[PDB]
């Protein structure tokens, strides 16, 4: 349902909130630091506290709504394209057992099906990207999963296209068509 | 889990 642009706009609407809220500080901070000069040095020593701890309080809390909206975007994502996939698979099984065999609807069930996993396989190498980006020491430690999932997906994918030779019929008569949709995948 | 969980070529 175009999940991941929710994400972008909600991730940007998070970040400009941040921005707001800081410069906010920033501001109270100035005319506390101005009205500190009249006031005794242990009154000075605290106004400085307590926009240091300010300060810090934003960052905590804009690292926690960042780290929820990641996971709970992720977890919504991929439970998704998790139901997209068992379904386009579930469809493409369905047209292979056709008696006489179809192979025009055979194709049209696999170019979903491979659609559905090529999404995965995207979605998956675009969080990793902006994790890479942003957090080195956390992508080095996902990195390993990150492989697996993509190594599940295209695995799984490659077990599926066997089916299709595993009809000769069907497979002779669409080569052409799975081979000009495999390259560009 | 897995092409197995959709039992294809018995039941579902
Ligand atoms: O050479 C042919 O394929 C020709 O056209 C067939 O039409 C097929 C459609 O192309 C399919 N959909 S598509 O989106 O246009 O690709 C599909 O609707 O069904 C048709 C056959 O494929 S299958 O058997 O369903 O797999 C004609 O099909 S017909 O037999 O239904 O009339 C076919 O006769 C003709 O040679
Ligand atoms: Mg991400
Ligand atoms: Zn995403
Ligand atoms: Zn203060
Ligand atoms: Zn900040
Ligand atoms: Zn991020
Ligand atoms: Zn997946
Ligand atoms: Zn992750």
């Amino acid at each position: 349902e175009n999940e991941h642009a929710h994400f972008q706009k909600a991730k940007e609407r998070l970040e400009a909130k941040h921005r707001e809220r800081m410069s906010q500080v920033m501001r109270e901070w100035e005319e506390a630091e101005r009205q500190a000069k009249n006031l005794p040095k242990a009154d000075k020593k605290a106004v400085i506290q307590h926009f240091q701890e300010k300060v810090e309080s934003l960052e905590q809390e804009a690292a926690n709504e960042r780290q929820q909206l990641v996971e709970t975007h992720m977890a919504r994502v991929e439970a998704m394209l998790n139901d997209r996939r068992r379904l386009a698979l579930e469809n493409y099984i369905t047209a292979l057992q056709a008696v006489p065999p179809r192979p025009r609807h055979v194709f049209n069930m696999l170019k979903k099906y491979v659609r559905a996993e090529q999404k995965d396989r995207q979605h998956t190498l675009k969080h990793f990207e902006h994790v890479r980006m942003v957090d080195p020491k956390k992508a080095a430690q996902i990195r390993s999963q990150v492989m697996t999932h993509l190594r599940v997906i295209y695995e799984r994918m490659n077990q599926s296209l066997s089916l299709l030779y595993n009809v000769p019929a069907v497979a002779e008569e669409i080569q052409d068509e799975v081979d000009e949709l495999l390259q560009k995948e």
